[PDB]
């Protein structure tokens, strides 16, 4: 015997964009009027280019960050669960102990040998499975739920710590040594769609408030932490090196809802 | 206790094909009122053969790209959701490391002798899923979502950058030296779904609306981009290499929907 | 409040068989009314055997095609949606690298030896699954929707353009060289479902039509093209070689819909 | 806003046995009267086995055959569709590609070597599922609908054409050289349940009836074929070879449905 | 618009024991009043030791079987269909076909030797799924259904046929030398659940009755053959040989059911 | 038509824990009155471990023990089902047969050899799946179930009976030789759950009682079966020995249904 | 014919936090009045790291542990079930045994000569799956209930016991010898996301209470056990060492529950 409000709002700024949509309930045998809000929204990569002859550089994300933060003026209002949350990782162990024995017989021009051989083999295999982009929950209180997304490493096996005293790092290195700067970068057809173009996120989260639920805010902050990955031609070879933050983009969206009318607005 | 209101229109102009099928929500207890809407259509891939007995053209769709744009008039109307969405790729991993030791008995005409081995082994196996088609979704506001299909590679193992000083680029050849042009590009048997006919899409994407919802307009564009493929007998062995884009085939198809009638419509 | 009128008809003609079994939608809050058709027919293979002591002929189906055509009188309906659809081919990739290293001791009559040994390895591994039949849309209109089913491989691996100078094509060869003509076919014990007897097929289809609607007319033509196969004796093994199509059968059903009555039939 | 009229009927006869469900509908909205029929039998293997000190012969079957006929007495009755029906078989492909290099230092008495090794390796691997028995639809018309589940070959990976010069067809032989003739064939233990004990079927079948329907008739024709297969002691081995056919046991079963009594009858 | 009359009854004699649990089903729209019955009952193993310094003996049970009877008095009722029933079993095959080549650069004492090495590779392989005990259904008629359920092989992998000169069968051998004849056989941690303690079954079955049903009745019958194993100390090492059946218990449940009270009871 | 009665109880003595959470039924259309009931209860494993500098003594359950004990005053009710109950287990097999050819060319100070090589293969691998702890159901009557709850082995592969001449039973062995009495035993986070803290149970089981049904009693008894394992310093190693039940502690909880009150209380 | 009464309330303190999320039910059938209560919280992780040149220490947590205490007045309330609960851990084990023979023709100037191989080959590989943390419940009586979180070993393979002679334990070890203190530890990319940010958890139970229920007690309580790992430049290469619980966090939670209200609160 409870009622359902539901309600949403969205915007845009700079083409970024986020989606707040939230359900109300006004349960009567529920002492606490509580609504849950989801997240879907989206947020570009920005992947761009610069390069010549014998030089490269390539800007790209290498951490996303999304912070929710919601403000009771009363401060009776409090985020309870937060959606995603963290799981423990599991691996696949395997180990192994054979032995082998056998012998052989041989001749070569009236001389007959033999032998005997014997062989013991031991080997421990640990598989697992890793993401292109770990999503990590960084905090998550009565106020306030962080989330990072931040770059583990390619398909090829090249970390932002990789490093060869010849090529430097060979992130993102379409060849160590044949096209020029420009040409020289991943194409996306073999990148993350991360990378590729925008991505992210998915964000849920129940707030539970009083009868008395006046007014309540929310606040959706991106912030994109965007690396320069540079190629400098050494002479016979590529070289990559990895730099990191020369600017961090970032957009705030204020989303404020009100419980008496039940409904949701952006500002 | 609420209304949903369905309706549906389709258009083709020169066999591409798109089809706005969509579902209106009167919700009482939600301020605004949503609708929601999924393009299944089609679009053709024109595989084209031009052959002789010393050339070959193959023209293939390299990468096909789907944008939707909203168009409110008094600007109320938002796309809130686009489906699909990109996802963090993933990818196994696996590292062994043993030891093998052992020894043997050996004999050859009254002279017996005898040995010891020792052996030690590393591997790093690292597997992973690549689809013949990337659909990364490249940009999405409050009145646009694109949407890109790009060709990785072929499961013998090709891409557009393959190349090879005798052959040059492998990509689509039956065979490196016996049957003539026309004959010599790969049958529809082995060739991907998308490039052997028509292929795609499939994107739905919800929009929020005020109550005085009168007009919108959504608008579905699809491109593709051909690239033409040619071989060259080089005398003893043919020779292939990957142009691009010559022309590439483009449709718009306008839709427009009155939320006071609830019905959707072409032009 | 939305009422929906089955119908089915069905048509043999010389032991195809057609089923049209459709399902109407009169719903008020949709402007147009649509309906959905399913066709769950059969169509036989026919896979003939003629042979000798020194000489075989095995008639069989290459590739088969269903069309389906829609034709309205006004001229509003129109096929919107149509299955089955295309879809992007995965294929698992895995690459490795290793090392392994050792040594020995050894001795043979007064005369001890030892070594050391070191090895580097590497694989790139592309596993993915290839059917039997590959199922490529072909075109999809606003009155027309086409599909081919043709056939990729043998299980054993052989396809129609295999060759190999002493025995020729090894597609459907028993024995290299043991049992005669009509023996030495293989038997549909191996054979693949669908050439051992008729199968296919399992299109299902939308069509949009307005209020208004009074008469539409569906069409299904399947075509069934049928290779040769023969296999002629080289006095010491059997050389195989596949011709293609001597006759291709064909086979249309006319079916009628009448939207005023809510029913379905032939002709 | 239709109603469902089941009903049902069995029969044995000799310990074969057919079991018919059906389930009418009077479907006002629906123009044709249709029902839809479940077969869910048994029928025995009958494997029985005759045997000496140096002879021995089990008859086991070889394929089952069912074929279920409709006959309307006014022509307008059809059997629309009929389940089981085939499937594009599907196979597992993978191929690999590596190289290895390296290199070893050795020395005995006072002379030291050392050398380098370079290797290159390739492997096609092909995997598949395959059934010991396939089930093939061999014909579906108007009026009949026939299906046969021939024997592939055993999990030992033997065939009915299996020979080897000196033991014969090794199907169903326990031991190559041990125990006398009824001893020597293979127990229920490892053989399949298809064959040790009686098994099949499942057929479903949809009919599509006029509002005048009266009487239809539905026929269920078992019929197993029997190979006997005989083992020879050629006084070192046991040589296996395998005959066909010399009785084929057949069972009909009339059934009889009325649509104005909604009921169905055996006979 | 029908009713549903559940009932159920279960007897236990020696601590065998059997479930009948039934359902009738008075369908005004079914000709024939239907029921149906599930068998979730329980059987008792028995495994038991006897054993010396010098000599063991474990009885177990080789293999259970289950048959149901019904018996109609006016012979109308007749089991339809009866559950479990066998299936194909499948197996999966892989084949592959391999080439490596390379070669040598030596030296040893101011002597440089070098090599080529080519090589070939075929492999066949055959997995499948054995159960521990396979379960057969062996008849199953109007007024019959019988089921086995036999052992077919070890974990470690040896069958009642097993046979080695020295050792002699295998099966349940904790030790080939060391522990005395009650300490030498399998503990219930690696046997199978089957033999550790008490099993099976669960069979369903329906059984279609006229309007006139009045009364009917069923007969669970239960029948577990024992084999008893027994170690011989043969000086050296233990040598165990398997006899069977010394005595074969068995038990029968008469169970009856009152279609006019819509009740089951026992004798 | 028919009602339900849900009822619970727990208790806990000495940190055990047992709770009985039954559902009655109430149908006026099955002749007898049933009841369902589960046992979600939680029993400790009490790892206690006592040691020194050169002697340990970790005390550990070995086997549990759970029997639920029915008792009908005028023996009407009884129980029906019991779950969980056993399955057969089922066991991958695979085997494989190849062959390998080749050659050789060699040369070393103008002496040029060469060589032929042939090999087959042969393989016979099973794989299965084996639980820390095997579930059996040892009994199951008209008033009576027990079930147990063996230990099987470690991930390490040890079980209850290995032994190593030097090193003893290396069950629960840290290290070899190196950490004292106390420290040497296995730490909780490699260790099975079932031994690092409390676990089990979870078992159901349905008693089918007259409309009569006044009063019932049912009967949870757990017992833990507890096996000391030991650590030996013998000089120069650890050797570890297991010994087996000093103490069994065993809990029995009294459990009495009211079927006229539909109720369920302890003792 | 029941009701459910929902509520909820949660409370935060340092950054912890706890939602504590309930259900009541006052069902007329239920003797008892009972409530199931699910803990969906959140706990930071805390990760610091202070560093040097030649000196490093990350503090991270070993293990959480949750205990959650119920505390009647009357003292009838009981936690009955909790969830999570332990679970048999399950390892894939395969055996096999091969065998291979061969042979060989050699020649090396004027002479030739020719041999025979023959070889035996076992293996015994032991799979299973092991995760990051391993989530033992340490207790649960009838007014407690504790659940333990700890580490078992990183991807690479490293545990809290791991050493060497040299580098110590690896644990954490981002390089052997080149890198700073703080920048030698492992970044958040590898690391599991328990330790990377704040995880777990998810606990949920169910209470038992008569109907006089008037007030109930329950109480989280969250402890964060920390390890502080320490880096020693020796020089030459890093030498990490493990110590433990410096501080040990500590939280509690007080919720209290009134049932004639029907709500849950804080304190």
């Amino acid at each position: 015997e409870a009622i359902k409000y539901t309600s949403s709002d969205t915007a845009s700024h700079k083409g970024w964009k986020a989606t707040l949509s939230g359900t109300f309930i006004e349960d009567p045998h529920s002492d606490k009027k509580t609504a849950l809000l989801n997240l879907e929204g989206f947020i570009p990569s920005d992947k761009q280019i610069f390069g010549s002859k014998y030089y490269g550089k390539m800007k790209w994300p290498e951490t996303y960050r999304i912070n929710v933060k919601s403000a009771d003026v009363n401060n009776n209002i409090k985020i309870a669960n937060s959606i995603p949350k963290n799981t423990i990782d599991k691996k696949d162990v395997s180990n192994s102990i054979g032995y082998s024995i056998g012998g052989n017989i041989s001749v070569e021009g009236k001389t007959a040998g033999a032998g005997i051989n014997a062989s013991y083999n031991v080997q421990n295999t640990i598989s697992y499975e890793q993401p292109d982009f770990r999503t990590i929950q960084r905090k998550d209180d009565a106020n306030l739920a962080s989330w990072d997304i931040k770059f583990v490493e390619t398909k090829d096996g090249y970390n932002i710590d990789s490093y060869h005293a010849i090529y430097g790092n060979q992130l993102f290195m379409k060849s160590r040594l044949y096209n020029n700067g420009d040409k020289n970068f991943t194409d996306d057809r073999d990148l993350s769609t991360l990378i590729s173009g925008g991505f992210s996120p998915n964000m849920a989260l129940a707030l539970t408030a009083p009868k008395n639920a006046k007014e309540s805010v929310i606040i959706v902050e991106y912030q994109r932490f965007d690396n320069d990955y540079i190629l400098n031609w050494e002479t016979t070879q590529w070289r990559g090196t990895n730099k990191l933050s020369s600017t961090s983009e970032y957009n705030e969206f204020m989303f404020k809802i009100n419980w008496q009318d039940h409904k949701i607005e952006y500002y």
